[PDB]
RNA sequence: GCCCUGAAAAUGGAUGGCGCUCAAGCGUGUUACCUAUACUCUACCGUCAGGGUUGAUAUGAUGCCCUGACGAGUAGGCAGG
């Protein structure tokens, strides 16, 4: 009641609990799960070997 | 051309000094040699730029790795400690 919900509005004039700019707190999560991971180049090797 | 006269200033003194006379002087030529924080190569530090790398079961994604170039400095500005 006091914060307020998404049904009891704030019990606080004019406040409304603040919006999200990401919907999810795990990037790596977003990245593999099945859309990403279709539309993405294959990877490299995380090191790369010295040449000359 | 060289040398000499012309050419006299005050502490004792200045091709830098010693000294040098078919020079160790002058003009000119042939080479060899001496080595600067310059150049070339290599290592390391930092800076800048271009890239690679979130796959899960590990620790830093302002992280790790690759490659290239660059490095003077008062007044002054900025950044990291």
């Amino acid at each position: 009641q006091v914060w307020g919900s998404e049904t009891v509005a704030s019990s606080k004039v004019g406040y409304t609990l603040p919006s999200h700019i990401i919907s999810t707190s795990d990037v790596t999560r977003i990245i593999n799960s099945s859309e990403i991971q279709s539309a993405i180049r294959p990877a490299g090797q995380a090191t790369q070997k010295r040449t000359h």
